[PDB]
């Protein structure tokens, strides 16, 4: 009767064996998907000014590493960088071919206020994505990211139903128009750290988010073989004076994965979400020396893989290399946090 | 807590007086927003070449009809319209104006296939709706229009979860961002008729979508008081030999909205989805002998309004008299069925 | 396929008939079916010991009114009423048929803590209902009442999704039980007072909760036309020093109940919730002045009709004519109250 | 705000314990819960009168097995076994703690129709549910049971969304109350194998009804830690006249789970459903062939543990020996499965 028809076993085949190879052992997610906009900001905190040719530079001083691909399976990239090439003139997905590391693509559109709440935001970018999938496929992107986000209040009651509604029917209907197109969606409910709340009450939240989530993308015949989720971590609001432990904030985040998702996913790639770099290591390294895990715990890091690396490069070109050298480092630390075998650098009902 | 901000007061009685306008007594809605592609068929109908001037020439015909505004209270546009003028110089709105008939716009983007369902359409618009509605509120509209499609299949299970999920998703949406706007939203749900169903399934089909659609409505802080509901009229599928009578179609019509549509709602204005002219105003003239009701019931016509002013128009400009006679026929027509006064022309459980 | 299968016309339409008469103009309910204990704390007040002769002795009291007909369509029973004889040996049920007042019967089990919530409560009674309903139905009963409860706390996020969402599943069963036992179900989602939460506040949560259950009613198949819905008015909190007006409780409790009711259900019976006996009736008249409106607005008042007969009995028996006497006030207030026609005794969106 | 209050650590790590000891590695759960009727049936096909004396005789005959507790960890018993003795006098609750098996209770009160639904099964039992639990609890009962049922009709749209509704709710709610009274509850959604549907449209509709079950004991605030689901295997109905390989009923068993099952569930423990003995043991071992799952796949078995058990007794008291050794072979044998190591006797998305 009413269904959802099957899948194609030979697009289900291509996104299983793609999101496999994204969540693979020892390796992550590059996020460096930054809007123009979102990137002005980093280049000020350098003193950089946000020329075609200064994003053209860095992406290009990214994408470029030698031997990256060890530690990276995946890049996302923002719809420029896709198309662009480097300033030696070769196309930014050469350069990820070249190193193994496959192409992705940011599809949504950014954040609208939902009316009638207090600044809580619906996701948009439905329209015409499935055909933007289709030219993103042709230019080499094999999967997709799609950013919800939510906030903690809970004098505002914060985040609202409405909220968590649209979070997941967005999600879904992005995540379905994805693997219809034959790209791996990145499925990303971002919960925001704003506030003072405990570690326990980012755990209900996550909780009660990523149920909702896990049921709209079954609502909507989204194959979990063929998607992978990017969730924040569980840990204290950014307003808290003392950060949670590593060992605090693996447990709840293990725990608060291990209630809702189900197994046949086969990643879950976090983000940093302000943290530190050291402390974004080191809350995935903890997770897996809690392993074996039912599903690939890994990071898709923009801040936490980037942050030395452009204080690094100052936008003074000759320091290319001394700002690839500490890229470098940062993804051999989460590759081997990921393996939960990061030796540090710089039960609960 | 989480409950919806309280809507402007101002905003709120704009909307309210402006939905109770368009609902009045004795009149109703023209509907004359097909798009570019849409009027080709109609165009082809009577042999026009679908020109610019030719769109031009006919929207004109309609909307300088002197005396329209006796029976027509508002008419929904195609965006081309709304910034359009007549082959005489004058602005589409001015001629709208000039009868005081308020103008409306469609929103909505079209339809796209639900991904692994048997060809069920989500409708697509939110991306930038909201921008796009303060821009028509500037040009002149004070209301928009947004069409959903379900279709009725019992062997497939058709209208799917999925399907009633997204079409309550999307018209609750679009209405909350319409009054956020200024803009009273025309929430319209339609079911087609196609099949050979019976009109008791059609009663069924039309009440579980519509105590969807409203609990959406509720969830997302849609104002009943400024809203207005297009749904099909309760009838046989397409493909039944016998039409169901007219007593039938407003027993099980009206019996569906009662069980479902809550009366804070100032008005429902029919599609006629196919019906001849003279069906579509005796339908309605039928329910409105059972009045008085909780809200108006009255008409949103487009093909009811127009089929016999197109073949009379036939392309040729000197019979625009004879086009616009035809036209006030049909206007007057169902402006008398909204009262339950139309002489005629050409309880189940 | 997967719809309700349709409900017999013979039963569907003596459930309707029943529930009209039940909502007859210048009429309303007569709730008199205080559990055992309940009774304890009203003869209490004036110092009456709860024999079963005591509660025989003041239930014929009531029932035997003369006259009482003329402004009671209905009342509710406790249980052991429903079988009990009156002090002279008439069946209670008989006293109510002399009169033509329809007698109902309360069927819910009470309330129990929802696990892991703070004191929040389900209603319990489906386990046997049906066959209740069924036993019930041969003693005379026409009707049943089966009582939810929310609270408001703003700093505990009552009422919380879960009780919504519990309150609404009992209910709807409950009514699709009674109706396919030949009672009318009476909904009664009671939201108490408790708290020092404005009107508005009251406003949103009666919203809420009535979206909620029609929505379940209709997912439960549940006839609206053979259903009546016993809900709060819409005041502020029993902790707020000054009462809102008479004319601010009608507004709203209009505007909540138009905002969500569907218009087939008949008849609208509030419960009083610890108003005053004048306070009840001025504030339903209130409403009536405002008519008219979709359904009967009318009242299924206890302590409402029920404080001063008690006070004036006090217990002693001679002056039983004294307490009827003013138990035919009370209910004289309230059905020309029902009607808009009470003289006084004792927009926003 | 609104969320679930925090679960006491000291019940969460009772529950959490007695799951995983029912769970098991190589044993699982002898269910031997037969109500007095259903009993019937069974002590009919070889001929024995269903008197006390008899049904005490087998029960003894089963919980008196020497060994027994190697292979079986928990048994489900009917409230009359729980408090009853052995022909010799001895508590049937002490035979299963002499032998360490956990003694479990069915606490639900068996199925009803649900309104205007074509015989469509609710499980009834809310009613007085946590008292019981709490005497069963000083009985010896350490976890429980509910069966909810479900069909599969395509073209009558079974299993509809108010049995799956229905199903999920009763489920969450007899969790929540067993859980909050120190019983680890089984969570038992049975779809029977009834028409003759393949494989993968009980595959699909196993989904749909798992993702609701998950989403409601999240709504309730179920700790899957402290809980055990009792599934159907993924089969053909059971008028296919093929059946489906051991290999193929494995593979969409496990996928149905991973897809749908949050993996801090600690056990799934089959239902065998109208399988043969051997079936039943060959369809677990295939499971645990394709191990290490993200939790314990094992058994929950009534007939397949009991069949031969019963044709053996005969009601012949003397070979009670005879009946003991092929419950051993039985026990063994899905014990041995467990592991993925017994013997044998007698990817698609
Ligand atoms: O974490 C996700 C990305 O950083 C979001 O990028 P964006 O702010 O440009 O949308
Ligand atoms: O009934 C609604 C309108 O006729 C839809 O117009 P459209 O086909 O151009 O979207
Ligand atoms: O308002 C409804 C009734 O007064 C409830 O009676 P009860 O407290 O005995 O359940
Ligand atoms: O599979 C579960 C049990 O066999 C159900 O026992 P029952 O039929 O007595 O409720």
């Amino acid at each position: 009767s009413g269904y959802g028809l099957p899948i194609s076993q030979e697009v289900a085949k291509e996104l299983a064996e793609n999101a496999r190879k994204i969540a693979a052992p020892g390796k992550g997610i590059l996020a460096a998907d930054e809007s123009t906009g979102t990137i002005k900001k980093r280049f000020d905190s350098i003193g950089v000014e946000n020329t075609e040719a200064n994003r053209a530079f860095y992406r290009d001083l990214l994408f470029s590493t030698k031997g990256l691909g060890q530690y990276i399976s995946g890049a996302i990239l923002f719809e420029e960088t896709l198309y662009q090439k480097s300033p030696s003139g070769v196309p930014m997905v050469d350069l990820l071919k070249a190193e193994g590391i496959i192409p992705g693509i940011k599809v949504d559109k950014g954040l609208e206020t939902l009316p009638l709440t207090d600044d809580e935001k619906a996701t948009m970018g439905l329209d015409g994505l499935s055909e933007r999938c289709k030219k993103y496929y042709e230019a080499g992107a094999r999967f997709a990211k799609w950013r919800a986000v939510l906030s903690i209040d809970p004098a505002k009651g914060k985040p609202t139903n409405l909220s968590i509604t649209e979070v997941a029917h967005g999600l879904a209907r992005y995540a379905a128009i994805c693997q219809a197109n034959r790209l791996v969606p990145i499925v990303e409910p971002e919960i925001l750290t704003d506030g003072s709340h405990d570690i326990t009450v980012c755990a209900e939240v996550t909780e009660r988010v990523l149920a909702a989530v896990f049921k709209a993308l079954n609502d909507h015949h989204v194959l979990l073989e063929g998607a992978l989720l990017k969730p924040n971590m569980v840990t204290h609001g950014s307003d808290c004076p003392k950060p949670a432990s590593h060992e605090e904030i693996a447990f709840y985040t293990v725990r608060s994965l291990k209630r809702t998702v189900p197994p046949a996913l086969p990643g879950v790639m976090f983000l940093s979400g302000g943290q530190s770099e050291e402390d974004a290591s080191l809350n995935l390294n903890e997770m897996n020396k809690m392993g074996p895990h039912p599903f690939q715990l890994s990071f898709s890091y923009g801040r936490a893989l980037q942050a030395s690396c452009l204080k690094a490069w100052k936008g003074v070109p000759e320091n290319k290399a001394k700002a690839q050298q500490v890229l470098m480092e940062r993804a051999r630390a989460n590759g081997e946090a990921q393996l939960g075998k990061y030796g540090g650098g710089a039960y609960v009902y």
